[PDB]
């Protein structure tokens, strides 16, 4: 019926380009889940993929109203996509039980990039 | 009612107008419909009124969940505006198809751009 | 409860920087109500604190349909945040009279930067 909470982030790829540069994997992992890490492996763009990961999971967070912290974590959020490629994100640990408490029922996610930044929204309802 | 549908997209402004500096109206015919030629071509900066189209109508086609694909083409998102310069989606073909087994009943856009990037959202509601 | 409104923009920080630097506080006054002139002259990254507000701003503009004109000025969107860093934003003057006459009861706002620009998304809900 309503909306619960609104994310948005916007990231700068080559940020997340230098990151995974100097310290790849201990990066990558912070921001990915185990399950998320086996797509991000096989992607020839792995900055780029990482970056509209991160952007994701940073608007997810805001949504939540409590940004990355209070318990909330990257791996809280495991971001996947349905048949025609529209990405999805499901909650876990802090981040889900949250969402149930503010009794969400919906969640919507959108993603884009360009060549040097991408970008994500989130909206929450019940 | 709820949110059936939700897009974001980014745009750079200066490859649209490298795009129209070589193809020209074959470039922007791909992305108008007849109706918005019109406003184009009264546009004394088409790069930055073209830019912002592309933005819009991607990011509803990403809000109905296909993407400019499965039949969905940008010629089934018409934007327009209201009096006071709010812009309007109106959608045909297929696009309209889809919307109708969403149930979707209402559409919101929004439109914003800065010297080097145009971009856009989208919510579908039912 | 359905969507009354729907905003996005997206500020350069640094023209946002170089307008202070020749017009200073003119410039930031008429941006910013006097009661958030406390937390930006508090500020050690004005330009960029500004930049945010100035997105915030224009996308609540947008949301509510008029955009900065019909009487509704920047001063009729003030922007505060929750003790978790969630920022709020809160409608007077026209702005409010607008949006008690479409029955607005919710309003949402998020924002991001990263190092050159400066954006947000408003949603109102009645
Ligand atoms: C908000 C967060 C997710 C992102 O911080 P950031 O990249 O500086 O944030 P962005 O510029 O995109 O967003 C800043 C805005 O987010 C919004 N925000 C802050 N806290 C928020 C909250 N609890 N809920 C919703 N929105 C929030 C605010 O509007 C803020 O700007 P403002 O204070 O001027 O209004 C923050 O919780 C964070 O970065 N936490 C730690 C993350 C971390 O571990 N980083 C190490 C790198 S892997
Ligand atoms: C998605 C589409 C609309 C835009 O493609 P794009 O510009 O490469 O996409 P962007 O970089 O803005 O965004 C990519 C994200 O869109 C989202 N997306 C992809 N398919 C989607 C769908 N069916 N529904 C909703 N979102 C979708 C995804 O999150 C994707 O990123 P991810 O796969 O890493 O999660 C695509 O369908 C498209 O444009 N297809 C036809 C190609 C075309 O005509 N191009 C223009 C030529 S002039
Ligand atoms: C909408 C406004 C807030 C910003 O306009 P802008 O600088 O062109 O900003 P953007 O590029 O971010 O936005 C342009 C889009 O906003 C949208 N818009 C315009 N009027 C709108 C309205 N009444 N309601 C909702 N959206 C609107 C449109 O989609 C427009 O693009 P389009 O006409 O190509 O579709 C406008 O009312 C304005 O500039 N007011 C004056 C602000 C001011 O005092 N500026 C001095 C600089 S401090
Ligand atoms: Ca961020
Ligand atoms: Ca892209
Ligand atoms: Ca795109
Ligand atoms: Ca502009
Ligand atoms: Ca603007
Ligand atoms: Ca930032
Ligand atoms: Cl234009
Ligand atoms: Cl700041």
């Amino acid at each position: 019926a309503m909306i619960v909470g609104l994310g948005t982030d916007i990231a700068e790829i080559e940020r997340v380009e230098k990151a995974l540069a100097r310290s790849g994997e201990n990066f990558a992992r912070r921001i990915l889940t185990d399950s998320e890490l086996e797509q991000f492996h096989a992607s020839k763009q792995q900055g780029r993929f990482l970056a509209k990961r991160f952007a994701a999971k940073e608007a997810a967070s805001k949504a939540l109203g409590t940004g990355i912290a209070q318990g909330v974590t990257f791996h809280d959020f495991t971001i996947s996509h349905d048949k025609l490629g529209k990405p999805l994100l499901i909650l876990s640990g802090q981040a889900a039980e949250l969402a149930s408490q503010l009794q969400v029922e919906n969640i919507h996610l959108s993603i884009s990039d360009e060549r040097h930044y991408a970008m994500a929204t989130v909206i929450l309802e019940r």
